[PDB]
């Protein structure tokens, strides 16, 4: 129901977020890529 | 004409920034360094 990132050896998943990926290229490009949101942990201190 | 940060072993190159150097010291201690603008993420973001 919820997609999530996780260490890959033990089970500790956390919510997506551009601390926790990183970017490279477009969305066409990777052969299996879905759609999800990614938090960015600084919109809600620069609104606030 | 311009300065990238990339993977040691495949060329991929990124506009240099405070998310992908870390800094130590002064530039006088460094051996054959040069001056280069660092992309701050954080400014046109508080300024948004
Ligand atoms: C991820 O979401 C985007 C929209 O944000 C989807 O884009 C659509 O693609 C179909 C197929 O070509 C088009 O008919 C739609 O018009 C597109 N939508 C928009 C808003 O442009 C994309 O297909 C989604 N991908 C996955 C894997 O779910
Ligand atoms: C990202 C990716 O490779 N997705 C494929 C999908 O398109 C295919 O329909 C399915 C069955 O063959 O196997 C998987
Ligand atoms: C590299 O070597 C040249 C001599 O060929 C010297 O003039 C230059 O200052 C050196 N640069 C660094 C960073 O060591």
């Amino acid at each position: 129901t919820h997609w999530f990132v996780t260490q890959r050896n033990f089970y500790e998943p956390q919510i997506i977020t551009t601390d926790n990926t990183f970017v490279s290229g477009n969305c066409d490009v990777v052969i299996g890529i879905v759609n999800n949101t990614v938090y960015d942990p600084l919109q809600p201190e620069l609104d606030s």
